[PDB]
């Protein structure tokens, strides 16, 4: 499970 | 920016 935010 | 991979 990979989850980004920017 | 939101990415997610499952």
């Amino acid at each position: 499970l990979f989850i980004e935010w920017l």
